[PDB]
């Protein structure tokens, strides 16, 4: 069993801003899902050695987390917010992908994607 490397959160050859829209996909949109009590699961990179998930990364090829997302926020990683919503779709395509309907797991990931929707539905302007 063998975890890949997880996910970039820098890198100082790609282009970033700090818009308003991102500034609020951080304090509004992220830090909301995150202390909803199905967000747990998702805030970190799935550890399949810990979780004994062996065919995880078998199945699974873009990984994507709510840790990795919050770090990639929270250091001036992305260059407009259709940038972080993608990481957010991946992140729930993901858990699909590898789980079934009606799996615990997929009742708490619809659970998330409904609220991030409802969140994201209206964001600020871009002064
Ligand atoms: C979102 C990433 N991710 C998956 O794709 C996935 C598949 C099966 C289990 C599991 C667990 S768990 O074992 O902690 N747990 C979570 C709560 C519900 C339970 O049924 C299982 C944590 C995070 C996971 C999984």
């Amino acid at each position: 069993s063998m975890n890949p490397p997880p996910p970039e959160t820098s890198n100082p050859n790609k282009p970033k801003r700090q818009t308003n829209q991102l500034q609020y996909l951080l304090r509004v949109v992220l830090k909301t899902l995150w202390k909803h009590q199905f967000a747990w699961p998702f805030q970190q990179p799935v550890d399949a050695v810990k979780l004994n998930l062996p065919d995880y990364y078998k199945i699974i090829k873009t990984p994507m987390d709510m840790g990795t997302i919050k770090k990639r926020l929270e250091n001036n990683y992305y260059w407009n917010a259709q940038e972080c919503i993608q990481d957010f779709n991946t992140m729930f395509t993901n858990c699909y992908i590898y789980n079934k309907p009606g799996d615990d797991i997929v009742l708490m990931a619809e659970a998330l994607e409904k609220l991030f929707l409802q969140k994201i539905n209206e964001l600020p302007t871009e002064e």
